[PDB]
């Protein structure tokens, strides 16, 4: 089942408030046709170059910054292009990201929150229209609502009572959810 992370901080918003009010504040870094600067807004797989454990992303404007993490590939520009495909189980967010390549892996200085166990598996004939490819290419585009409804379904499969609308405290007193320190 998915299992949640999250600083104390947060212990009284929903799922939905957090992500919405986080991915706001990301921003849109702009990864579109004629907009993508390597470096700028492109992110960084680990070990990469386009396939690895994780994929992590800065904000363009701020340091926040989102790691995704599982058995990730990327097509690039080989057919079905610019689609981010294969297994996501994690999605950690907060700021100040750390590491790298050249670090063996990223981490976040400040971790908020974090879910795992997502599951999420999608082949690479499903193109732009995967699950781990709307999750991923969501949140770089300051839009979590493609991890959002991920997360909800994964809340009902526990219990249809629970969901994105649920708060950290009610899915810790529900058995999918940990506290860590603010
Ligand atoms: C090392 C990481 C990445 C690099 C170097 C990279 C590079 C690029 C480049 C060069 C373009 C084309 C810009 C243009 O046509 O002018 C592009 C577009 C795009 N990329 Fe990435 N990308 C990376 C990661 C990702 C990830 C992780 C995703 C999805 C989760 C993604 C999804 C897309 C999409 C959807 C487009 C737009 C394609 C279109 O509308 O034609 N990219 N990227």
């Amino acid at each position: 089942s998915i299992s949640i992370s999250y600083s104390t901080t947060y212990s009284g918003w929903t799922v939905a408030d957090y992500l919405a009010d986080w991915s706001a504040y990301f921003g849109d870094v702009n990864h579109r046709p004629g907009q993508v600067v390597d470096g700028s807004n492109t992110g960084g797989f680990n070990p990469g170059p386009f396939d690895g454990s994780q994929y992590a992303l800065k904000s363009t404007a701020s340091d926040a910054a989102f790691i995704a993490g599982g058995d990730l590939h990327h097509t690039l520009f080989s057919n079905p292009s610019h689609t981010l495909w294969g297994k996501l189980d994690s999605i950690a967010l907060g700021d100040t990201l750390t590491g790298g390549a050249s670090s063996g892996g990223y981490a976040l200085d400040s971790q908020e929150v974090s879910f795992s166990n997502l599951g999420l598996d999608s082949p690479i004939a499903q193109g732009r229209d995967g699950t781990v490819h709307k999750v991923v290419y969501g949140l770089m585009s300051g839009d979590s609502s493609a991890l959002q409804g991920q997360i909800d379904a994964l809340l009902k499969a526990v219990d249809p009572s629970l969901s994105i609308n649920s708060t950290f405290d009610q899915l810790a007193a529900a058995g999918v959810a940990h506290a860590t320190p603010a």
